[PDB]
């Protein structure tokens, strides 16, 4: 029960936000099919930030559920591939933490909309 153009707004610096967060841009596109060609064997949906943004500019993110699922999906994708003592999967954690207070003040804001 709100306006377009406002939240777009909110959810363009929101995924600003999160992508400062992931430092060596490790999640800033596709992961290389063609680097791991076994990552589709149980990753059913690939996410990445390059395909947020292109969903988010396709009106494909029209509340903030469903910006906030791909993200975890960039998360989550990550943990399930890496082993525990890998660099990307404590890439993935550190994510997710510091992406939590990144995503609950942006809800926030939604929700006064
Ligand atoms: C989030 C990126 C990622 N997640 N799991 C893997 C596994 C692998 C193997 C991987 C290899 C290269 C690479 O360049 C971005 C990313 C990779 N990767």
């Amino acid at each position: 029960e709100m306006q377009l153009t406002p939240f777009l707004i909110l959810l363009r610096k929101t995924l600003e936000q999160l992508q400062e967060k992931d430092t060596g841009n490790i999640f800033s596109e596709p992961v290389p099919l063609s680097e791991v060609p076994d990552y589709l064997d149980h990753i059913k949906k690939p996410m990445d930030f390059f395909t947020m943004k292109q969903n988010l500019e396709a009106y494909r993110y029209l509340n903030f559920d469903d910006f906030e699922e791909d993200f975890n999906l960039i998360v989550s994708n990550c943990l399930k591939y890496n082993a525990k003592d890998t660099i990307f999967y404590r890439a993935a954690v550190r994510l997710r933490e510091q992406g939590g207070a990144v995503l609950r003040q942006a809800r926030r804001q939604a929700e006064k909309m």
